Parts: C-alpha cells; sequence; structure tokens
C-alpha cells in the first residue's frame, strides 16, 4: 500500500494532462467541424441541411453531450482520474495523487505534491489531505503522517527530557521551522462565489435547468425565463442564507499570546504561532478566553490544571513533575508519567514553583516544560479536523429520488414510444411528431420536485424558529422523523451546571421535645437554614473543606464546596485563614485528602469562635471530619435513635446527604507545631461526635424527567453516554427513568492493583463480583436480567471480539469514556442500522455531535437573556451568550437551556417526514393519469375547452401549496411513519389506483362511444369542440384528480386533520360540488357556464355511478393496502417490558382520575 494510515483506504499517483488532452475537448474538435461542414456547404441532407428541427436537435444533443461529459469530472474522483490525468510511472515523474478515506470517515480527493529542498541538497516530498501533513518516506517506499520524537519504535529514555535544553543554532531552527511547518489553525472560511460553485453542480439544478431550456422550443419565452429567474433567486438567496448562518454560528478564531522560550542561551519572548517541538517554555496562568497553545511535557514545577476539553467536568488536576524520576522508558499511556503530560486546550488553573541542566529560571516566574507536539497534530488539532471534515452535505440528492425519476422515465419512455409509433405509422409531421415526445417526456418527470421538497424543508425550519432552534443542514429534519436511538450527555445537557443548598437536617437526634414533625417510620424532616444554623454545624463546615485561594482573590476547587461556602458567608484569607454570624477566626493548620477509597475529609484547626446567641466562647484546638452517613456510623460512639432512619428518607427523594462530626482534642491552648505531623490518619478518629446532616439538592432541571419520560414512551430508546464517574452516570440515569433494574458496572476491580488488567462486575453496593474476560461471550443470563452499565475504560478490550455487538444492544448508560470513544459508540449503532440523535453542550462530544443523523447543542442562555439581546439590538438600530464549539459541529442549535427543545425537534420531524412522503405517492399519480392522457387520450378526440383546465390548474397548484405548508401535532405517538418509499404498500396502493382509474376511464370511453357513435376522422389540430366524450372524460378527470388528493392524506397522529386545513378543504369541497351538481344537472346554466353538452336521462346515473365507484374503490384499496403491509411497529431496540408498559398505564390513569 502506498499511504499507512488507517484512514486512507486506497491511493494512486497521477500526472496532469494538458488542457487540448482532456476527454472534453478533443472528442469536441473532432466532432464539431464535420458537422459544421455537412450543415455548411456538404448539400446532402444526411443531417438534414435544411430542416429547422434536425439541426436544433443535433446541436443540442452534442451541446448537451459535451456539458455532461464535463461535468462528470465534479460529481466524482474516479472520472476526474480518468479524464484530467494519467497514471504515473513512478514518483519520479508523478505530480498529484488520488486519495480515497473510509467510507464513513470523510470524502475523496485529488491532492497536489508539493517538494522542498533542505539545506542538505535533498528533496523532500509531502501534500496535505484534510488539513493533515504526509511525507514520503523512502526507506520503506510510502507515505506517512509524521514523526515526532515522543513516539517512536525504542521508547525515549527520561534523560532525553530532563536534560534537554532549547533548541540551538539558527540552522536546527530553520530546520524545525520548514520541517513541522507554524502552530496554527488554517480554516479556509470559504466566500460566496465557491459557495454557489458547489451548488450550480449538484445533479437537480442541473435537471431542472435543462427541462427549463427544452421548454423553448414553442412555450414562447414567457414562461421559461420567469421560472429561470426564481430558480435563481432561490438558488442564491438559499447560497446567502446558508452562508450567513456559517459564518454566524461558525467562528473558530484563536488569538496568539506572548510566552517565554529558552533560545540560544537566552529567554526571549516569542508568539505562541512561533513554537517547534523541542522547546523549552515556561508555563504561567493562562488567562480568560485562551490556553495552552502546544502540547508539551511539564519538566520542573507543579501545576493546577483544568481539563474541561477532554473529560467534560471541571474538577481541577494536579499534574506533577518529572525531577523525581530515573532514566527509564516514558510510560505515557497509563504509567507513572500520564500525570505529567499537560495537554493542548486546558487551562492552566495555578502554578506553583515548589533544575538539573543548570538553566537560570524564567523571569515569569513559570514551570519548564518541553513541547512534543504541535500544529495539526495535537489533541485539540484533531477535534478541529474532525468538525469540518468529516461527513459531506446532505442535500435532497438520494438514492431514493434518482430510483423514483427512473420508474417515471420508464412510463414516461413507454407512453414516448406508443405515440412515436402511432405517429409515425400515420405518417405525419416530424417537428409536430419529435415536439409532442418532447412534451410529454418533460411532462412526465416533474421537474418541480426538488423546488416542492425544499419548500416542505423551508416551512419547517421557519417554524422551528419560534423556540429559537436555528439549523444549518435544513434537509436533515426528516431524519428526526425516523429516530430510534436518543442519546444524551449529563454534565451539560440533563444536569445543571450550577449547584444550591437545601440546608442541613438531623441536628435534632439524641434528646427530642416531641415537637418536631416525624414521617411515618419516624424519619426527622425538620429542616433548618445554614444562617440560622448552630455553632459546631458552621464551625466543622468552616474547617472541612478542601479550597485554596489564589493571588489575585479568585478561588478554585469542588462545585460543591464553593456552594457551601457561599452559603456559609464566611471569607476565606491567605495564610489558610478564615475570617467573617459566629464571627469568629478559624486557621486550618494539616488536612486530609480522600481518593474514593475511606470516603472522609478530616482537618484539624485553632478556632476562636464568639457566639451571639447563647453569649458563650470557643477557643482552642478543633478536628472536623465530613463524609458518608456509613463511615460516620462506624466511627461514631453514641449512634442517636433514629440515626439510620432519618437520611434515608433524604437520600431517597432525591437528594444528596453528607454527615458532619467535629472533635475537641486541646480545650485550652494549641497543640503547637511538630505536633500534627506525628498523627496518623487512626489516631485522630478515635472518638467522634454528631453535627448535622448537609442535604445538597439534586442537580437536574426541570424539564429533564418530563422530556426523557416523553422519549422513552414514544417508540425510542434513551442512552446516556458521559465522561463522569459510573456512581454519579448511575445516580443520575437511575433519577431520570433511563434504567430502572438491578444495575451491573462493568470496569476494573475498585482494588486498582495497577499492575494487571482484569474485568468485573461490580454492583452499586460491594455485594457481587464476577470475573469476566474480553475473548469470549458476555454471558446468556446478564444481558436478560440486569441492566448494563459499562465503562470506557474497559470499551478498548472488548474491541473487535465477539462480545462488542452484544455490548451495543442491551447497555444504556456509558461512563468514562474519551472524546474519540463517544464516536466509536455512534459509529457502531448507525452500522447495526440504527439512527441515532444526540445532544450535547461541550467540546469532546464533537466528533459524536457531527457523526450522527441529527445532532443538537443545548446552549446556557435563558428567555430574559434573549430578551435582553433582542431590545439592546433594536436600540441599536435607532448581555451575551457564550457559542462555544459544540454549535459550530453540531447542524441544529438551540439557544435555550430547557431541554423541552430535544422532543420538539422530534414533533416537528415527523410532520416533514409525512409529509414529504405523501408528496412522493400524490405526485407519483399525477405521473402516471397524463402520461395515459397524452398517449392514449390524446391519440382520440378529447380536447378540453381553454375555460375548463383553468379550473383544474389553480385547484392542482392550491392543493400542492397546502399541502407542502405543514403544522405540528400536540403529542408524540405510539405509532411510528413511513420510512421509506420504495416498500410494498406505497408501489402497490399507486398501482392499485392507476389501475382503477384506467379501468373507469377504458369504461367510460367505451359507453360513451356505444351511446353516440364517430363516423368523422380524428383530427389532431382540431379545436374545442362540445361533445359527449369531452364533457365526460373531463369530469372523470376532475373527480380522480380530487381522488388523488382527498385518499392519500393522512394526518390524524402526525398532523393536523384535513377539516382544519383551510386552504385544502374548501378547495376539495367547492370542486367536488360543482363537478357533482353538473354530473347531475341541478343548474342548466352551469354546464353552458363551461361549454358543456346536455346528458341523456340514462346517461346521468351511469356517470354519478362510476364516479361514485371510482372513489369507493381507491378508498378501500388505500385502506387495504395500509392495513396488510404497514411498517408501523418500534424497532427491536425499542421494544417495552409488560411491566413498564403496566407502570405507564398505571400512571396514566391516575393523572387522568388526578384531573
Ligand atoms: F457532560 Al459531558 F462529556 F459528560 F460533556
Ligand atoms: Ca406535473
Ligand atoms: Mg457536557
Amino acid at each position: 500500500p502506498l499511504v499507512d494510515n488507517p484512514q486512507i483506504k486506497s491511493a494512486e499517483l497521477l500526472r496532469p494532462l494538458p488542457l487540448y488532452q482532456h476527454a472534453y475537448v478533443w472528442p469536441y474538435v473532432i466532432v464539431w467541424p464535420v458537422f459544421l461542414r455537412v450543415y455548411l456547404t456538404q448539400e446532402l441532407y444526411d443531417k438534414y441541411i435544411g430542416a429547422q428541427e434536425w439541426t436544433f436537435v443535433w446541436i443540442i444533443s452534442i451541446v448537451t453531450f459535451q456539458t455532461l461529459t464535463w461535468l462528470c469530472t465534479h460529481w466524482s474522483v474516479n472520472l476526474n482520474a480518468l479524464f484530467t490525468a494519467k497514471k504515473a510511472s513512478s514518483i519520479e515523474d508523478a505530480q498529484l495523487i488520488k486519495v480515497i478515506p473510509v467510507a464513513n470517515a470523510g470524502a475523496a480527493d485529488i491532492c497536489k505534491l508539493v517538494r522542498d529542498k533542505v539545506g542538505d541538497n535533498k528533496t523532500n516530498i509531502s501534500f496535505l489531505f484534510q488539513k493533515r501533513r504526509f511525507l514520503w518516506y523512502p526507506e520503506r517506499k510510502a507515505f506517512s503522517t509524521l514523526e515526532f520524537d515522543i513516539d517512536a519504535e525504542p521508547k525515549p529514555t527520561l534523560s532525553k527530557f530532563q536534560l534537554s535544553r532549547g533548541i540551538e543554532s539558527e540552522d536546527e531552527l530553520k530546520r524545525l521551522e520548514q520541517h513541522y511547518g507554524t502552530n496554527t489553525f488554517d480554516i479556509p472560511v470559504p466566500t460566496f462565489t465557491e459557495l454557489f460553485k458547489e451548488h450550480a453542480v449538484a445533479p437537480f439544478f442541473v435537471f431542472q435547468v435543462f427541462c427549463v431550456g427544452l421548454w423553448l422550443l414553442d412555450e414562447y419565452w414567457y414562461y421559461s425565463l420567469f421560472t429561470l429567474v426564481m430558480l435563481v433567486v432561490f438558488e442564491s438567496t438559499v447560497v446567502w442564507q446558508r452562508q450567513r448562518t456559517l459564518t454566524e454560528f461558525r467562528s473558530m478564531s484563536i488569538k496568539p499570546y506572548p510566552i517565554y522560550v529558552y533560545r540560544l542561551g537566552k529567554w526571549t519572548e516569542i508568539q505562541s504561532d512561533k513554537l517547534l517541538p523541542g522547546d523549552l517554555v515556561s508555563v504561567t496562568r493562562t488567562k480568560e478566553d485562551s490556553g495552552v497553545a502546544c502540547d508539551m511535557i511539564l519538566v520542573e514545577g507543579t501545576a493546577i490544571v483544568n481539563e474541561a476539553m477532554l473529560s467534560g467536568e471541571s474538577t481541577p488536576l494536579l499534574k506533577d513533575s518529572i525531577q523525581l524520576r530515573p532514566g527509564d522508558a516514558v510510560l505515557e499511556v497509563d504509567g507513572l508519567d500520564k500525570n505529567s503530560l499537560l495537554w493542548g486546550g486546558t487551562k492552566v488553573l495555578q502554578i506553583t514553583h515548589g533544575p538539573a541542566s543548570g538553566i537560570p529560571p524564567p523571569p515569569d516566574n513559570g514551570a519548564m516544560a518541553v513541547v512534543t507536539k504541535t500544529g495539526f497534530e495535537t489533541s485539540q488539532g484533531s477535534l478541529v479536523r474532525t468538525m469540518i471534515y468529516s461527513t459531506e452535505r446532505v442535500s435532497a440528492n438520494n438514492t431514493e429520488a434518482l430510483l423514483f425519476i427512473l420508474f417515471l422515465l420508464v412510463f414516461a419512455l413507454a407512453a414516448s414510444w406508443y405515440v412515436w409509433d402511432e405517429g409515425v405509422r400515420k405518417d405525419r409531421k416530424r417537428s409536430k411528431l419529435l415536439l409532442d415526445c418532447i412534451l410529454i417526456i418533460t411532462s412526465v418527470v416533474p421537474p418541480e420536485l426538488p423546488m416542492e421538497l425544499s419548500l416542505a424543508v423551508n416551512t419547517s425550519l421557519s417554524a422551528l424558529a419560534k423556540f429559537a432552534i436555528f439549523c444549518t443542514e435544513p434537509f436533515r429534519i426528516p431524519f428526526a422523523g425516523r429516530i430510534d436511538v436518543a442519546c444524551f450527555d449529563k454534565t451539560g445537557t440533563l444536569t445543571g451546571e450550577d449547584l444550591v443548598v437545601e440546608g442541613i437536617a438531623g441536628l435534632g437526634l439524641g434528646h427530642s421535645g416531641t415537637d418536631t414533625p416525624k414521617e411515618a417510620d419516624g424519619a426527622h424532616t425538620r429542616m433548618v437554614s445554614v444562617h440560622d444554623a448552630g455553632m459546631e454545624t458552621t464551625l466543622v463546615l468552616a474547617t472541612a473543606h478542601a479550597l485554596v485561594k489564589l493571588d489575585e482573590g479568585e478561588i478554585v476547587g469542588d462545585p460543591m464546596e464553593k456552594a457551601t461556602l457561599n452559603a456559609l458567608g464566611w471569607v476565606l484569607g491567605k495564610n489558610d485563614t478564615l475570617t467573617s454570624g459566629i464571627l469568629g477566626t478559624v486557621q486550618i493548620k494539616r488536612r486530609f485528602q480522600f481518593s474514593s477509597a475511606l470516603k472522609r475529609q478530616s482537618s484539624v484547626a485553632t478556632i476562636t469562635a464568639t457566639e451571639v446567641k447563647t453569649g458563650r466562647k470557643l477557643r482552642g484546638s478543633f478536628v472536623g471530619v465530613k463524609g458518608a452517613p456509613e463511615t460516620i456510623m462506624k466511627m461514631l460512639v453514641t449512634v442517636p435513635e433514629h440515626y439510620e432512619e432519618t437520611y434515608k428518607y433524604f437520600t431517597r427523594r432525591g437528594s444528596r446527604v453528607l454527615a458532619l462530626a467535629y472533635k475537641q482534642l486541646t480545650t485550652e491552648g494549641e497543640l503547637g507545631a511538630n505536633k500534627i505531623n506525628d498523627l496518623k490518619r487512626e489516631s485522630v478518629e478515635a472518638d467522634l461526635h454528631f453535627a448535622g446532616f448537609l442535604v445538597l439538592q439534586c442537580p437536574l432541571k426541570e424539564d429533564a424527567k418530563q422530556a426523557v419520560r416523553m422519549l422513552n414512551e414514544s417508540s425510542h430508546r434513551v442512552v446516556m453516554i458521559t465522561g463522569d464517574n459510573p456512581l454519579t452516570a448511575v445516580h443520575v440515569a437511575k433519577e431520570v427513568e433511563i434504567v430502572d433494574r438491578d444495575v451491573l458496572i462493568l470496569d476494573a476491580p475498585e482494588h486498582s492493583v495497577y499492575g494487571e488488567e482484569s474485568l468485573v462486575w461490580r454492583s452499586v453496593d460491594d455485594k457481587i463480583r464476577i470475573d469476566v474476560d474480553p475473548t469470549k461471550p458476555i454471558d446468556p443470563e446478564i444481558l436478560k436480567t440486569k441492566d448494563l452499565c459499562v465503562t470506557g475504560y474497559a470499551l478498548n478490550k472488548f474491541k473487535g471480539q465477539v462480545g462488542w455487538k452484544s455490548l451495543l444492544r442491551y447497555t444504556w448508560v456509558y461512563a468514562r469514556v474519551s472524546p474519540k470513544q463517544k464516536e466509536d459508540i455512534l459509529l457502531g449503532l448507525k452500522d447495526m442500522g440504527y439512527y441515532t440523535l444526540m445532544a450535547g453542550d461541550g467540546t469532546n462530544d464533537v466528533g459524536a455531535l457531527k457523526q450522527a443523523h441529527v445532532g443538537v447543542a443545548l446552549l446556557n442562555g435563558t428567555q430574559e437573556d434573549l430578551n435582553r439581546i433582542a431590545e439592546h439590538t433594536r436600540n441599536q438600530k435607532m448581555p451575551t451568550l457564550k457559542l462555544g464549539d459544540a454549535s459550530v459541529a453540531a447542524p441544529f442549535t438551540s439557544k435555550l437551556r430547557n431541554v423541552m427543545a430535544i422532543p420538539n425537534i422530534l414533533r416537528q420531524g415527523r410532520c416533514t417526514l409525512v409529509a414529504t412522503i405523501q408528496m412522493y405517492k400524490i405526485l407519483a399519480l399525477n405521473c402516471l393519469i397524463s402520461a395515459y392522457s397524452l398517449s392514449v387520450l390524446y391519440l382520440e378526440g378529447i380536447k378540453f375547452g381553454d375555460g375548463q383546465i383553468t379550473i383544474s390548474g389553480m385547484l392542482m397548484s392550491v392543493c400542492f401549496l397546502s399541502i407542502s405548508r405543514a403544522r405540528s401535532v400536540e403529542g408524540l405517538s405510539k405509532e411510528r411513519p413511513q420510512p421509506n418509499i420504495f416498500n410494498f404498500y406505497i408501489i402497490g396502493s399507486i398501482l392499485g389506483q392507476f389501475a382503477v382509474h384506467v379501468a373507469t376511464l377504458i369504461y367510460i370511453a367505451q359507453l360513451c362511444d356505444q351511446i353516440e357513435p364517430r363516423t368523422e376522422v380524428i383530427d389532431l389540430e382540431a379545436e374545442f369542440k362540445p361533445s359527449l366524450l369531452n364533457s365526460a372524460v373531463y369530469l372523470l378527470q376532475l373527480i380522480q384528480q380530487i381522488s388523488t388528493f382527498a385518499v392519500n392524506y393522512q394526518g390524524r397522529p402526525f398532523r393536523e386533520s384535513l377539516s382544519e386545513n383551510k386552504g385544502m378543504f374548501y378547495g376539495i369541497v367547492g370542486v367536488t360540488a360543482i363537478a357533482f351538481a353538473c354530473s347531475t344537472e341541478m343548474l342548466p346554466e352551469l354546464n353552458e357556464a363551461m361549454k358543456l353538452v346536455p346528458f341523456n336521462e340514462n346517461f346521468k346515473t351511469i356517470m354519478t355511478t362510476v364516479m361514485i365507484i371510482d372513489f369507493v374503490a381507491c378508498y378501500v384499496i388505500e385502506w387495504v393496502l395500509k392495513k396488510l403491509f404497514s411498517d408501523l411497529r418500534a424497532r427491536d431496540i425499542a421494544e417495552r417490558r409488560p411491566d413498564q408498559l403496566e407502570r405507564e398505564r398505571v400512571r396514566k390513569e391516575k393523572e387522568a382520575r388526578e384531573k
């Protein structure tokens, strides 16, 4: 293979051809002078030198052939490589290379090779594909990505980075600059011309232009020019709207910032753009709206960072140096060196200083680090590349449309063959025969299909703006009608980012006055605010934290600690001080931390509390601990009588409860220096007391439960993908009723041996623990009894084995997944056969948002902020929202924080999915009657009047415009709409209705010929004359055109009813009433109004009978074929157990009885 990248499937070297050797110029140069000579001076009519119709046919044919030969190089890259290039012999003369990627990872392309000359008189051959560099390696004679110092076949020794210095000499700097490039992101941001060029090449636009050009034979310039002008205006405004919304939602701007680099033995100030792998950079605090420029490894110093891009959370992480490690291989994947790597894109919250290479300290007093990657090869470079180079634009050009056009073209060719044969048997003029064949060919295949689908989509696009839900690709709305799996994020989508504190309860335990309210089992539900709390609870809350105050006054730490400190009201100060209703001073000396084992935070301090209520004074040493109720129960010496039951009620009703405890070490005096250091964790937990139960409200949006419940019972499956801990993910997923059963977490053992690999089925309570290996099937029983929660660490161990497909069907919760793993799940679900939706807000789910069929990016705005922005803009004509990165990669964008915008889009999908489907069916019917009205009826003497066709045309236009516009129904239904158009039901219904219409027309024509015989000749140029046959055929055609609209219209569970459609119902009623009144002949003036012949008494009953028979037969055929072959059932992954259905029915009945 040429390219050694799994992204690239195949490659081929090419060499360009000159302009005169192309495949669409040279045959034209051969052909054109021959025809010119024949038409000009041959004087022999081999190609009809004098006939105007034949010469025009030749000119149009040759021009169309040349235009198609030119356009075929734009719709494919194989034809581009076969028409405008030749296969090169080797790399010596090759200049262009054609690259094709994996079918689900981009688009094919043909790139240009570039050769650069290094100072050592050598040649470097490279090419750029999807803004990614590829180099030609002659040692293995292939193409590779690049070779960095961090990644190599032998793992580098730590002495390479510990003793590293800056890049010396100008030659090395120039070589690195010309070999690795600059550290920047080059977004092309195309202009209007490129967008219009891309839009005007699409096959539907070419088809419409060709049809309109064919309408220039004898229809005169009136109809063709107006249609062409409106088409050009519509395409121009579509392109302008697309470019405007692309510029509004997609910016992708990164501003460089100055940094200090140790180059040539001195510290200089360099912009962040000019950085090369091997520099010695000094990192400091990262300001607002900025991040780390390049991927680097820390050498000296400690950094507190905020990795909000990879994990998705906001908990600060601690990264240590590498100075305390000997010469060893870099274990950067999972070893001790993973905590030393500093990724590019995160923010450095704090820098702590505390060298082997003898380097002077930087002037800005930062931390030394060595760059390892730069440019588009960093961690966020892959996300930026997948933002814009992952999927193709979705438009009206589908395979279903092509098959539909081919079907109608087959019928058109049959009709044209019949017309041409009957016209050549009678030896008529070839001009009128050819014009009629062209007319029926253009009439059968509808040129109005794309401009009707576009209107049906733009109506939904305009209707979606009321919920502040903007869209970028409008043709993805029908995909929302067949959604089978709907994933969800956790930290930004369902759970609210902010946190509130309800208060502290359980302080009435121990001695009770029988006055506080109690539950049925005796649980104390007394709620006391923190401002009215006791002295002991405040003292414990003022020391059991882990927050640290920066030099500029900012504070960092856990969100719950910040929330409880804000609720406390005390103020943190330097040297670990807590100052001021207690109005005391707390000085914390020693602190203890937890790492998910023995979950409790302990601290010691010196306290001076001057109570204002009781007027007492407290001073001296103090010990405060905060943790789980079970651990405090284990370490308690005087357990209250209702301690066990008073927290179960709180933790059951969606809340987080934490127990607090205190210990008075020395009442008088302080412990002093060199005394707390020798104390261990077990020593301070000898005796404990009880202070209270801090209760925190469950972080969840008020619309989360309602939206998930609406999605669950509407034949959709809701899964959840998050990068948080499995415990919190399982708790949140159980609260919103995503999973309601026993939950098993497949993950590494909690012992964390870190040396051997193992997979176990843990539980929420450590009572079930079995061993599973990734090379065997999962279980025949686990997938049936208990639900699953597969973590992201063990997802890679199951990649490629036989258990991968079993773990993509019976799992609903994924926890701790990398940004790359968030799209593997969606790709697997898409390849399995399901449609997927995903809603998220962060930067880690960019690839998942791109690879899903429809993606929503929920922002953090509110209605009041939107109103303020609108009124500020209005005042400018006479606050802001953070766009982020998720809105760039998501086709949809909801500007409101409500998660109810996720079901609403679905409510606006089905109405677009149903209507479009109906359109297809109805169009097919009108593309089959007309083919019968121009091939068999045209050859007879049946010709309608000039005034009668206007009514039919107006009725058809009104009905089509009313069908294209649609409105949404109130609530989601259990039955799904028809997915595609090429199943047995649609084709069977179309063919049955066409057969009924043909049989009725044949019977009416036969009986009308029997009643009134014809003895004259059939004239194809005679004008309109009133007769029985013309009136009968006109009435039957009007009734059939009414029946094609009043039978194939379904709107009961997915749209508005036919009675509420004012545009269509009134027209249908009026036309049907007029036709039936003229058939039954109750108004003699009406028949004379539009040139009708008086009817016999016996013919009237036959006419009414056949009209009613036609209507009833069409309705019965449609109903039977809908009842027999409807694909209205739910998918296999969305099946609901009887228990869930029974619970839903019980809840619905209770709500109905309540109201
Ligand atoms: F809320 Al996440 F990855 F868990 F964006
Ligand atoms: Ca038509
Ligand atoms: Mg998030």
